[PDB]
């Protein structure tokens, strides 16, 4: 009669990490990739013999900086002249070229110089997320919901759809990331009456606050605010500068000119930063860091909190601006939702809870997974084709 339909997937196509989910048996499954990771780096690397995507691309970035592409989402749907693009190019080791006032990334790949549009790089990340899902389901996947930031314009939204089409996906809908995080908590299923929801999204490189109103399951974006120069990488930089100084005091040596030693220090700092979200202290143990000297040290959560104190407090400025723009008082916010791995930081949670007079934060869905979770919930709703009973 009618063959069973394949499940549709929800993709969070992130600037630094991407995540894929599927709603089945009344629940969302966030799908781990073949290395057991529930999030996949939005990285694509090019060599003489291969194109690597995700963890394989991110793991070889140190020795292949010119041909490993990341941050394509900062270029998608933008003009080459755009001041955002020009400033961002100074921080990237890969080449960004001008093709008819449209940016393209230029690399060495399989013996040739090749240039790609940002939507083509994003399509490679989407092909990997589709394959992660088909490895779990055991059949080909066709349908997907893809999320974007609420501030994305029409051109940025159309380029995202174009990336989906290149990847062989049927894009059911492009939905806003804060709307997807709200859907994950079922905040559109609470019945009649208006609800004001604040989404607090602290990423690897940027911070976004959104205020949404939800009335009978209808979403309206009331205000957006944030900080483009505030994210997880800034907290990693503070630990790096702290340990460089510490090595100087202890061994009278400046390591800051050996890229390998700095990179090994930063990698260790990022992991110590993650440990400090669950423990009150963390160890840093690097062998032969510089001039055959082993660096075996520690850092308390209190010292880390002091090192990043100004950065953590600055997350409250866009919160107050968003509340002024939405014309709301903090007491009028019904729900607070956390998005991004950096929101696991206990001090970040405490500052925000204190700002909203002890209110509970929705953090039960892994903050790095909430956007894909809501996108998977929406994807299952969009493919329903029920015919009314008499
Ligand atoms: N448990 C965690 N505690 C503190 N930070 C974290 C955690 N998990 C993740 Br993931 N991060 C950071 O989130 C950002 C995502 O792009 C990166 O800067 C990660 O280091
Ligand atoms: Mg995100």
């Amino acid at each position: 009669g009618s063959m069973a339909k394949a499940a549709a997937i929800g993709i969070d196509l992130g600037t630094t990490y991407s995540c894929v989910g599927v709603f089945q048996h009344g629940k969302v499954e966030i799908i781990a990739n073949d290395q057991g990771n529930r999030t996949t780096p939005s990285y694509v690397a090019f060599t003489d013999t291969e194109r690597l995507i995700g963890d394989a691309a991110k793991n070889q970035v140190a020795l292949n900086p010119q041909n490993t592409v990341f941050d394509a989402k900062r270029l998608i749907g933008r003009k080459f002249g755009d001041p955002v693009v020009q400033s961002d190019m100074k921080h990237w080791p890969f080449q960004v070229i001008n093709d008819g006032d449209k940016p393209k990334v230029q690399v060495s790949y399989k013996g040739e110089t090749k240039a790609f549009y940002p939507e083509e790089i994003s399509s490679m990340v989407l092909t990997k997320m589709k394959e992660i899902a088909e490895a779990y389901l055991g059949y080909p996947v066709t349908n997907a919901v893809i999320t974007v930031p609420a501030y994305f314009n029409d051109s940025q939204r159309q380029a995202t759809k174009d990336a989906g089409v290149i990847a062989g996906l049927n894009v059911l809908r492009i939905i806003n990331e804060p709307t997807a995080a709200a859907i994950a908590y079922g905040l559109d299923r609470t019945g009649k009456g208006e609800r004001n929801v604040l989404i607090f999204d602290l990423g690897g490189g940027t911070f976004d606050v959104s205020i949404l109103t939800i009335d009978d399951g209808i979403f309206e974006v009331k205000a957006t605010a944030g900080d483009t120069h505030l994210g997880g990488e800034d907290f990693d930089n503070r630990l790096v500068n702290h340990f460089v100084e510490e090595f100087k005091r202890k061994h009278k040596k400046d390591i800051s000119q050996n890229k390998r030693a700095v990179r090994r220090l930063r990698t260790a700092c990022e992991r110590a930063k993650r440990t400090l979200s669950s423990s009150t202290q963390a160890s840093l143990e690097i062998d032969s860091l510089f001039e055959g000297i082993d660096f075996y040290t520690s850092i308390t959560r209190a010292r880390f909190e002091e090192l990043c104190s100004d950065l953590f407090r600055s997350t409250l400025e866009p919160v107050e601006k968003a509340l002024r723009d939405a014309k709301l008082d903090k007491a009028q916010i019904h729900d607070l939702v956390l998005v991004g791995g950096s929101t696991r930081i206990p001090k970040v949670q405490k500052l925000l809870q204190d700002f909203f007079n002890g209110r509970d934060l929705n953090k039960s869905i892994n903050p790095d997974e909430a956007v894909a979770y809501g996108a998977a919930v929406q994807a299952a709703i969009l493919i329903k084709s029920t015919r009314a009973a008499a």
